[PDB]
Formats: structure tokens, sequence, C-alpha cells
């Protein structure tokens, strides 16, 4: 019985949405590909109930979901299940403007509408990129993409699959950008319960990461896709968790769920789980050569 | 997989809303009571879909649905699961304004906004008799109240339980009310197939229906308790409708289906409204009576010359 009980209400929007939505589609059979019209596709609802259902739920609100069939196939190629999405949305209220869902599966990132407009900008080459990969890719994973509306106020969010992994305690986190500027931790994130280290401290700690080949090869073959699409301003997740520190076991992970993890080499000083993805893509040549040169000497 | 395909693009929209709201309905906690805000509560949606799922629906519609919470607990009260409602209409699109869902269990009439004004006036009065009653009545058993909106109009729609059986063809029916007036049916009327005859049919061919002393005296109790309730609410023009399955009939015709490559015996807590004739009784038969057309001469009348009428319908 799925009480849509949330932190606060668009919250709950987003658990009957993301509810309705994938029933609906199961009543949608899949199609021998995708049509160009599935990529300019959208779904909208609109509910508008009187003194009933109205404990968890708004009465007045709206729902929007872009593409259902674009992100529906993503979905397959990512290896999830509809129902495991649905069921990691709509179990229990998403957590803490971005929220994971309550098994830290998913991730929900608000966006502007610039940002949506960039994502139907690239959406299908970004999809037939990905059929080309056989998903084998350090992209963000776009799960879903919605337009909630609660109270008159529109609401924009990107479902991706998250970066780090949704059981092991992550020990460090850096945002690692390649520039040749200035971005380093802010001495009230560096006060943070855990900090986000950007570029140059990851320099100034000195930290390596120790393991080998197939990593470069795919992320070579991402920037340069990204940068062919004049996308700027991406950077990428470095996640770190100390086995050390510490049934189930200790840097014991399921590759098939944290598909970003990596395993430390045996000459690693600490026993250590890394994760690494591409993050923030939706906005040039230069940009990306300086960025993969920063990442080509993270790596021993 | 359920794709709703119908020949008309409504009956699409129905078996979409019956299944939206049952759905909906069954993440909604079942009350200990029901609260006098659910007699005026409705729920209303709203879809415009593009270039998406449209094989079967159309892109932009409304689906309203009236108390769904007094009519959930309505379903409950004449024993219907809401699984097996939201089943009927949605597995395969309903028939032949009337329809029936597909498997005969529930009957779909398109009504007016004063009919729906009347049920909503009534309702409360209406389920409290429910109630008090056990949902014992040859009154319409009201499982659903709709109003769709396709192609900008809007439709509304009265969801009930057949009077007639899901299973065991009916060979005669009437429409009795009791009239003084000379009802009869058309000759249009009486040239259809299964005609639907009215008082004076009924009594020119001195039809008389043998249904045994217990089960005449639960109808006449039921009817009794029934009309005059309608008449405490001021209601007419309400029908008794009877409809005579020929046992003996429906062998020879099953026999000549069969051919072409119990009997007579019905579930009461599936045909609820049916009898058996007497032991002792000329044909073999089974009836199914009820009343019906229950939403708009002084109504204490109607009452006395309605119930005089029934009770010389059968012996
Ligand atoms: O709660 C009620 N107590 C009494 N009477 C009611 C109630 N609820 C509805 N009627 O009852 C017909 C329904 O029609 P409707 O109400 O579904 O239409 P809406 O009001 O949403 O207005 P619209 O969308 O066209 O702008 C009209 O006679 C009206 O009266
Ligand atoms: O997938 C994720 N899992 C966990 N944290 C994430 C994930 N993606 C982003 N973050 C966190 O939120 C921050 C915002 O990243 P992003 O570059 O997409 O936002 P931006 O547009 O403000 O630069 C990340 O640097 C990191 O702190
Ligand atoms: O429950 C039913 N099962 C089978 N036929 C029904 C049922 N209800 C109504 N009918 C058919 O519809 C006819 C008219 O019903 P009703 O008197 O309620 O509508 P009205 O407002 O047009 O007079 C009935 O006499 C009968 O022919």
């Amino acid at each position: 019985v799925k009480l849509f009980r949330a932190s606060e209400p668009i919250l709950s929007v987003l658990m009957w949405g993301v509810n309705h939505t994938i029933n609906e589609l199961s009543n949608v059979p899949v199609p021998v590909m995708l049509m160009p019209d599935d990529f300019k596709a959208y779904s909208k609802i609109k509910v508008d109930n009187h003194l009933f259902n109205k404990e968890n739920l708004p009465s007045r609100f709206k729902f929007k979901e872009y593409c259902p069939m674009v992100f529906r196939n993503l979905r397959e190629r990512f290896g999830i299940d509809d129902q495991d999405y649905q069921n990691s949305v709509t179990r229990s209220a998403p957590i803490n403007r971005f929220l994971t869902t309550y098994d830290r599966r998913f991730v929900i990132k608000t966006v502007s509408s610039e940002d949506v407009a960039e994502m139907h900008n690239i959406l299908k080459k970004y999809h037939q990129f990905i059929v080309e990969c056989h998903g084998n890719t350090l992209l963000p994973q776009f799960l879903g993409m919605y337009r909630l509306t609660v109270d008159g106020v529109e609401t924009y969010m990107v479902v991706t699959r998250n970066v780090l992994s949704h059981r092991l305690t992550v020990h460090r986190k850096y945002d690692l950008k390649g520039s040749t500027v200035a971005r380093e931790a802010s001495d009230k994130e560096k006060a943070k319960d855990l900090p986000t280290f950007k570029d140059n401290d990851f320099l100034n700690e000195g930290q390596k990461l120790h393991v080998k080949k197939n990593f470069l090869e795919k992320l070579k073959r991402d920037v340069e896709f990204l940068a062919q699409l004049k996308i700027m301003d991406y950077s990428l997740l470095v996640g770190i968790h100390d086995v050390d520190r510490a049934f189930f076991g200790p840097g014991e992970f399921d590759p098939s769920v944290d598909v970003y993890a990596m395993k430390s080499h045996e000459s690693s000083p600490k026993k250590e789980v890394y994760f690494m993805a591409i993050i923030d893509i939706l906005t040039p040549e230069q940009y990306s050569k300086r960025f993969n040169e920063f990442m080509s000497n993270i790596l021993t």
C-alpha cells in the first residue's frame, strides 16, 4: 500500500508520478525500436481531487514525463528493471538541490528549463551513443526526466544512476575539472560532514588511485563525444572508500549495482574502493583535452 | 498488459478510468466509518499526452469519479471485490445508452447531469438503507458513477450490477410500472429479438410466475421495504424488471450449439435477483426480478399502485 508519505509534498508528487507513469508504461508494448516522434513525445497528467486522498498527496498537482519511451529504453539498456526503478522511488520518500532514493540507488537532481531543453537537443545522439557502447560508459546514465507542478510552481527533475555506491560509506569525495583555474574547497564546504574537494586539493592532498586501461579507453570515447556535441562545464566525480575504516562485508560490493566501482591494486598503501564517473553534461573542444589531460595523470 | 482496445474512444477511456481509479483506490486505506466529506468528494484526472500512447486512447481526455470512497464501500457491501470489478471492466471492451461488461456481470448506463445530481442528493440515505438491510434489496446496486470527457464532451455513467444472470440466457423480459395507464410495447419493440414488454403485454399474455412460498414472501418483504424507501424520497418512474429463463429451451439451444461441431441452476451470490420456480410448476423456469430507473400521481401513490401490481405478478 503506497501511501506517498514524504518529507515535503513535492516529493509526494515525485513518488506518485513515478509510480503512475511506470504503471502506465507497463501497459505500453516495447517497440521494435524508437521512432523520431518518441524523442519529441511527452506525457501529461493533471490531478484535481476534492475531499479525497489528501492525507499525503496534494489535491491539485501536475506531472509531465519527457520522452517516456526513450527513457524506458535507456532504463533497459542500462540494466535497470522498471519495477526496480519504481520501487526505489516509491517505497519510501527520497532523502537529501540533490536527492537520493531511500536505498541510495538513484539520484534526483533539480534542473532548469534550459537544462531540459539541452537534453532534448542531445537526446537522439546520446541514445545512439549508448546503443553503440552497449551501455559501457562513464557518462551519466539518464533514467527519467520529469516536470512537476505543485502550488503553481514548476520543478524540473532528472533522475540518474548514482556514481557512488548505494551501500558502502564513502570516505572522501572530489569534483575534478581539469582546469587551468582555481577550484578549491571553500572554507565553509571544507567544514562539511563530508567535503567536496575540487581540483586543486586533489594534488595538494597528494592522493593517487592505484590500479587500469579499459577505463581510459572508455573515458576518451566519452569526452570526445561530449566535445563533439559542444558540451562544456562537465566534472568528473571521484569517491574513496577506506575498507580498513569499516550479513555483509568490508570492501564487498556488487558490480552489477555499483557499476562505477573499482577495487584498488595490492600495491595501494591503504585498502580502498574507488568510484568514478562524469557528471553535469547539460550546457568546448579545448575543454575536452585539458579535462582529459588532468585525469590522464590520476591512475597508477 | 492492457491495451484498452474498444470500438469507440469513449469506451477505451472508460476502461482506462475504471482501471486508474481502482488502482488508485488500492493505495487508499479502507476507513473505519465514512465521513460526510466523502459524500461531496470527487476525483478528477486530466490527460494530455503528445506523440505517446495514442494507439487506443485519445491523446487528450478527462475522467471524474464521484464519491469514490462511498461507492467502494458499496461495492464491498454488495459482495463485489474491487479487483473483480476492474477486471470485468478492463479485460475486454464492454458491449451493447446501455452497455454491459464483456462477462455480462455489470451494466453501464449513460445518464444525465440531473441524474448525477439526484444520485448525489439521495446517496447518504441510500447508503444507510443498504447498511441497515445488509444489501438485501431489489433496488439498483450502485457500484460507480463517472464523468468522461472525450473531444470536449462530457458523458455521465452509472455502473450497476446486472438484474439478469451473467450465464443463463433470458428468453422473455417485462418492464412493469404498475401504472393505471396503458403501457404496451410498440410494434417496433415487439419486432426486436428480445423485445422488452410492458405491463399490458404482461397481462394480455396471462403470465404468472410460480416461485413457491418461501421466496415469494422474501420477495414481497424486500419489495415493501424498497418501495417505501423510494416513496419517502419523492422518486418515481421506476420499473420492475422481470426476465424469464426457460431451462428446457436453454438445454435445447445449448445442445444445438454443441451439435454444430447444473441445468437451470444458478449461484445466488452472483445472480442475486434469481429465483427458481416452485417444485410443482408447469415449466422449469428461472426468474430475475429487480427495481430499476431510480433517479428522478403522488410518490406515495406510485408506491401504492406499483406494489399492488407486482404483488399479483406472481404466485
Ligand atoms: O550521482 C551523484 N551521487 C552522489 N553525489 C552526486 C552525484 N552527482 C552529483 N553529486 C554531488 O552534487 C554535486 C553537483 O554536481 P554537478 O556538477 O552536476 O552540479 P553543478 O551544475 O552545480 O556544477 C557534485 O559535485 C557532488 O557534490
Ligand atoms: O440491469 C439490467 N439488465 C439488463 N437490462 C437492463 C438492466 N437495466 C435496464 N435494462 C434495460 O433498460 C431498459 C430501461 O431501463 P431504465 O427504466 O432504467 O431507463 P430509462 O430512464 O430509459 O426508462 C430496461 O427496461 C431494460 O430494457
